[PDB]
DNA sequence: TTGACTCTCTTAAGAGAGTCA
DNA sequence: TTGACTCTCTTAAGAGAGTCA
């Protein structure tokens, strides 16, 4: 809600509830031929999810609290960042999964950044493969690699140069 | 329907027309602190665009030819790839700008790949900065870099470990 | 046959809000 | 007040199809 105290209280309640989610170990590529271990705090697959949580989409959830008799609701991964600016360079800030695991609500696996920065982590080589993200990646992005291009640049005639 | 010879004739007429688009020289980052040059063949900003071309969206165009009284229409960047497979790994193939310049229709600046591969080139370090795309990038992706993350992973209590 | 407009849709990373019990 | 559902929207890389003269 409006007060910093009320916001800190929302963050504290969220952390307490998510801290009781099942902790699932995931071994992950780091880049550079190395592997690491992440501990994700995963929201349940079906109701009940936890106090204050409800599912609004196949992999979308919301957290809600009643403050001053009014319901306040947020995207379930945005709560850690309620005291941060909600935009940057005129772009909306988004909750970004460093573990690339949507059900995870571990705030040690989340950052707050533009949707472009968020998306781009999918292709990052990872913290041991050359990640240059100032807020460093926790793993190599799941889509990093050579790709599967069907056809490359080509011309039939002689009208074009690179 | 259309024979492979009719398709080649469409590609040839498309190349003839695109080859007469204004050619703009762009200096671009290659990665590794190096600079290179790309020559983009840019569709005009407003009508007329060129024989067979029409705008269906702010940065979307289509190419149209009528053959034996039947109207055929294609996305304006898909024409170079009409003799190629149109899917791979269960994913639709898309025209992917190696020059990251949507108005460009230079077929030497295009490849044909999944939408995920396509998007990922936005963050590639480039052909002189560590690109691992099998069909190599022509330049560093426009969104490559440290990013502008507003807040990193953090917790208020001690409920979480990474 | 052609040009110049019109409309809505896909994907996968993210969102806000209403209806009931 | 709290839970469990419902719906559509945003973005930026990409698409298909209709109308009129
Ligand atoms: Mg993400
Ligand atoms: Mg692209
Ligand atoms: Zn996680
Ligand atoms: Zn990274
Ligand atoms: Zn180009
Ligand atoms: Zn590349």
């Amino acid at each position: 809600a409006l007060t910093n105290a009320q916001i800190l209280a929302v963050i504290d309640s969220w952390e307490e509830t998510v801290g009781q989610f099942p902790v699932i170990t995931h071994h992950v590529p780091l880049g550079g031929g190395l592997q690491g271990t992440l501990h994700c705090y995963e929201i349940p697959l079906a109701a009940p999810y936890g106090v204050g949580f409800a599912k609004n989409g196949p992999t979308r959830w919301q957290y809600k609290r009643t403050i001053n008799q009014v319901v306040h609701r947020w995207g379930s991964h945005t709560v850690p960042f309620l005291l941060e600016p909600d935009n940057i360079n005129g772009k909306t800030c988004t909750a970004s999964h460093l573990c690339h695991n949507t059900r995870c609500h571990n705030p040690l696996h989340l950052c707050w950044e533009s949707l472009d920065d968020n998306k781009g982590r999918n292709w990052c080589p990872g913290p041991n493969g050359g990640c240059v993200h100032a807020v460093v990646c926790l793993r190599q992005g799941p889509l990093y690699g050579p790709g599967a291009t069907v056809a490359g640049p080509q011309q039939r005639g002689s009208h074009f140069v690179v």
